[PDB]
């Protein structure tokens, strides 16, 4: 119970404590390791366990909401975080007020014991945004069912080995020039301490493949927490995402997402 | 156990946790209240429970030692901290690296729930200092015993009501132009989680009265922890302190100390 040491319970699985500072700064803190979250081993690229980049967006959405900034105006990923089998890593989310109210900087960092701080993401938290649009029918129509059989075996062949907690893609269609998909977590996935569980958040992004890593995010908003199943619409003409729950209520919008390509401890 | 939230156990009663930050900053954090440390009610000035100013020096000595800076080059007190009967207060000690190694800034802050941050002290942590001198005989000789009967009743009459944990002065002599004193904690005082227990630290300073508050500290060094009884020598020609334990081993030096005179919640 962190209030006994003058901190605030922060209500997130990855950053359970928050440290208000006289800076106008607020810092969310946690410890990441595979024994604490074994399902993190289900995100392995080229034999390395990497923290999914969408984890840093999820943390920004959580910190920004707690700070009054319901929008991730901008988040840019930098160095990846590789989790060894033995590794334990301190994590920080640092939110800093600016000279313009309603706009705050955010940065994400980690540190291993015998090591220095590493910056994993930097960005800007903002107020509000465009309202989401409704889901008038599902699936969209004139939409052709796509064969997603062995979709994950295909990704594995290109080096992206998605484990049980990340194999969330269930059905997909081509809808005009857009991609639409049903994506859902395995049954019994605990999502209480997340805004959007990383495995479902990641499958929302990696479904664009019907094998790359997210790089830069613009205008991300989360409208609902605790969602375990999504209906997703992806538009590559400005690489944007909309997600609704099974009843069509809005869950997530990404105004723009740009991807990128491929150090680290040794495997096994 | 704060390591589970990515922090460090800091080993001090008032600041049990430390937050390393990528700033090069390190922050010690705690919660202060009279139910957690009821002996803090034993330091009451003009009816107000004030945190003794020497608490901020003790915290600086603890943080500086953990950061490699064995000297409080400089600490200047600002706003006092008044503890209400009901009050709970978050405290921070913020240590920041500078452009000159071996020298770091330190600042002390508090915040009540419905309130803003308040700065209680600012200063500079440094490396090393002058070595302490030995204690060749005790008491010093040609030293005349001073009557310290009702010393605390006298202080009370001027508004300084020292309670059991702070009534540590036992014997005093005039030694030439210097003051020397034996000062010790009540039996059974737990000092495990302090460098120098605040009640004994404060009695070292307030013994100068054979009724004022500390203001500015220069060149403070703590040579030993866990001491419960002190032999003290005060020199008003540069308002300096030396303290040894009962066996003459060095405990504390204050290179220079300047005092000062007299908001707050309502008593009772």
């Amino acid at each position: 119970d962190v209030t006994a040491v003058g901190l605030t319970e922060a209500g997130h699985a990855f950053v359970p404590a928050a440290v208000d500072l006289p800076d106008g700064q607020r810092v969310w803190t946690g410890r990441l390791s595979l024994p604490s979250y074994p399902w993190l081993a289900d995100h392995q690229v080229l034999g390395q366990v990497l923290l999914p980049g969408v984890v840093w967006v999820e943390l920004a959405l959580h910190a920004g909401h707690q700070a009054g900034c319901d929008s991730v105006d901008e988040l840019t990923l930098q160095s990846p975080l590789v989790l060894g089998a033995s590794d334990t890593v301190q994590v920080r989310v640092v939110v800093t007020e600016t000279e313009e109210p309603g706009t705050r900087t955010v940065s994400m960092h980690s540190r291993r014991d015998d090591g220095s701080w590493v910056t994993h993401a930097e960005g800007i938290l903002g107020a509000g945004g465009p309202p989401p649009e409704p889901l008038p029918e599902w699936p969209p129509t004139g939409a052709m069912p796509l064969d997603v059989e062995g979709f994950y075996d295909e990704l594995a062949a290109g080096g992206y080995h998605y484990g049980p907690q990340f194999r969330c893609l269930r059905r997909a269609w081509r809808a005009g020039e857009d991609l639409v998909a049903e994506i859902s977590l395995p049954e019994g996935t605990d999502v209480d301490a997340y805004g959007l569980h990383p495995g479902l958040f990641d499958a929302a992004v990696h479904s664009v493949a019907c094998p790359r890593l997210p790089f830069a995010f613009s205008d991300v908003r989360l409208f609902a927490t605790g969602v375990t199943s999504l209906r997703v619409r992806i538009d590559p003409q400005n690489s944007s995402w909309q997600a609704w729950d099974e009843s069509g209520l809005p869950v997530l919008t990404i105004g723009r997402l740009v991807l990128r390509s491929a150090t680290g401890a040794r495997r096994q």
